[PDB]
């Protein structure tokens, strides 16, 4: 019952300074304009362990199968090939992404009804907000 209030079909309505994020990712031009435009669908399921977050696009389509605190190959939308370990913390799930000496953090919480994503490079933080579908 860990994520249970993750767990779900959830439609993006609100994006902030994204653009900035993928830039400091290292994302190049096209990329960053199309993944911009992308509206995605995030679906969340629990089976036993094991936490399956989809992520489907018009830009790309993206799927992670994990168990918390144990370390998984992910190939990101835009191309990066990395190492991601996945844990809660006092109810927020925090992904952590290496690949080439460098680190992302995206964190996943639950405030009111929204699903908020908070995806940070170093200084730069974006703001992605969910809501149910
Ligand atoms: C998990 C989080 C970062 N995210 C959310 S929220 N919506 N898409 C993504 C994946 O990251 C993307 C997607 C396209 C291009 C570049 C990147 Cl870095």
């Amino acid at each position: 019952h860990m994520c249970d209030a993750f767990v779900g079909t959830w439609k993006l309505v609100s994006s902030e300074n994204f653009d900035d994020y993928m830039k400091e990712v290292g994302v190049g031009f096209a990329t960053r304009k199309v993944a911009g435009m992308a509206k995605p669908n995030m679906i969340i399921s629990v089976n036993g362990d094991v936490i399956t977050i989809k992520s489907e696009s018009t830009f790309k389509n993206t799927e992670i199968s994990f168990i918390l605190g144990q370390e998984f190959d992910e190939v990101t939308a835009d191309d990066r090939k990395v190492k991601s370990t996945i844990t809660l913390d006092g109810g927020v799930l925090v992904h952590v992404q290496k690949w080439d000496g460098k680190s992302t953090t995206i964190k996943r919480k639950r405030e009111d009804d929204k699903l908020v994503v908070e995806c940070v490079m170093k200084g730069v933080t974006s703001t992605r907000v969910y809501e149910r579908a």
